[PDB]
């Protein structure tokens, strides 16, 4: 059985098996545009509820990268039909954190997204009942929140880790802090 | 530039990179329990218009898998959360061709399912208007349903497959015929 | 408090509390295009679960009605962005009672899938885990699957009811019998 | 063909075409719980999506209520199934103006995100690219975000009211602004 869960982009450069050191089939894996965990899509809760409920994992990883096509088209205005709508989330932390992201330098404006849409998700991910469950009935759950970085490892954003829902708490708003450090 | 989409499952015992000898950072992935490509799943459309539309992949590759513990909750009557709802649309497939899984002995059943599902999910994901724009509009891709033998080689044919919306309804419906008549 | 769910279509004709005879404030409502609980809508199933579990609502009417411009889209090849997505899954109701429909006559067959749809749905609302919930835990709940005709009261396709899982399966696989009887 | 799309909760205690002297038949609707437009909501959205491109509508009222379960049940920690999926949204909501929600006496706090809901939704359903075509093609669109008060008249105005992208951001940033300052 599955002891991780890594929600990861479906970018083809950030694929659990080769950012991890995990044994084959220890990955439970969801990748989507962006890592996002919008807390109303099944298609994602899902697998949290399944690696959570099911196969008992005691670690997600919400592994976000740089150079994030998701974040990057979250800025762009460009018409992507479905991305919008899915993107829309992305904006929304853009736009949630715009004060810090507007300071930026433009380009690694992609960058901070990047490392806070992964705090956010997490965030999202912490505050699902299927999480909340999990700890509240005293299962080991441990968020973590990575940002991968194609050149780099990972960006040591390290932040984002959560193992009960006040520990999500901290390192969010935490990381969030760190993020704002500039 | 990654060539394929691959829509597989959550499940670990399926990484794509790796089963297929394809180089990593030429599989888009999208992951999610039983390999889903529901109507109105964002998460999985989002994936797939960024592979189509951004990435101007030309195959997706919808990969289901033996013993796949999505096909397997799918049948069981077990209340799973947020799952049961996932996998109601698998469900709906189980009794869509539930005369054929009558027929079959319930073992066989499961991975019947799980071929059945790919090319459900396969047909799902052609009728996608994301799909059918990039075949309307001359973007040669290819969707492919696979199920990975996970005690074995790989199925390198469910035999849905599909590079127009017409050899969509033709690939689906003669697999359904052919998995209907053993 | 309320007392009734009602599920119905957006459309402006088909409003509850005029179809209805229900107190003012008895009626929470959900209305969507063409009426539908898909399995992984959050949107429906929010409504259903707050109705059931909150409001401990004992009646849910999935009504839908004649002349319906979601299952017209639906029948139809039009681009409607999302709304393709969203009917898609009447489409897949469409093509699973393809031969009764493909019997009857064009015109006819708008009005059967909307018979049919609300059957589909009403089995699709009590397949949910929220509804087979409120009845596993013995509490009161009535499906109710309407079709109200424009020019004609309901459409005394009275069939869709279940206040049981049971008698889902009595009622849907009934209902869908007696529809295609021709 | 109606002219105004009402988005806005599934309780009863908002019944549309009563509450507005329109007739019936003039009110394409849809409701959910706490009248939510969320980016990734296929059932909302298609609402929408038929509303604005199908009736061609020019007026989307969002339409939230006072002692609205939707918001009061959000801002409480029960575990309420898939409502704590959809309510997280509004949790978000509730967050993101923590502050401003911090500083108002704890009942005044409910009506007030609901206010701040309606805006937020509006800002949603206007950065729709849904409702980001109409305007664009030149469709007359305009969205409104009211608050049924629900034991009293109506406050035919939160602020939020746009007619276009950029009165979208005016109009949202402005309630926000002003709805942070009393
Ligand atoms: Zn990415
Ligand atoms: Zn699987
Ligand atoms: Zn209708
Ligand atoms: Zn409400």
């Amino acid at each position: 059985t599955p002891h991780y869960l890594w929600i990861g982009c479906s970018n083809s450069r950030v694929p659990a098996e080769k950012l991890t050191n995990l044994e084959p089939g220890e990955l439970f894996v969801h990748r989507n545009v962006a890592n996002q965990v919008i807390h109303t899509d099944f298609n994602c809760l899902s697998v949290v509820q399944y690696a959570v409920d099911v196969l008992k994992i005691e670690h997600i990883i919400i592994c976000g990268h740089t150079n994030c096509g998701g974040i990057h088209a979250a800025m762009a205005d460009k018409d992507l039909g479905l991305i919008n709508n899915w993107l829309l989330h992305i904006r929304d932390i853009w736009f949630k954190h715009g004060h810090l992201l507007g300071k930026l330098s433009p380009e690694k404006r992609a960058d901070m997204l990047t490392k806070i849409n992964v705090a956010e998700q997490v965030y999202n991910l912490g505050r699902t009942s299927i999480v909340k469950s999990a700890w509240e009935r005293g299962q080991k759950l441990s968020l973590h929140g990575w940002v991968y970085d194609v050149n780099d490892g990972f960006l040591v954003d390290q932040g984002v880790m959560a193992t009960s829902r006040e520990t999500l708490e901290i390192s969010y708003r935490n990381a969030i802090a760190r993020l704002s450090i500039l």
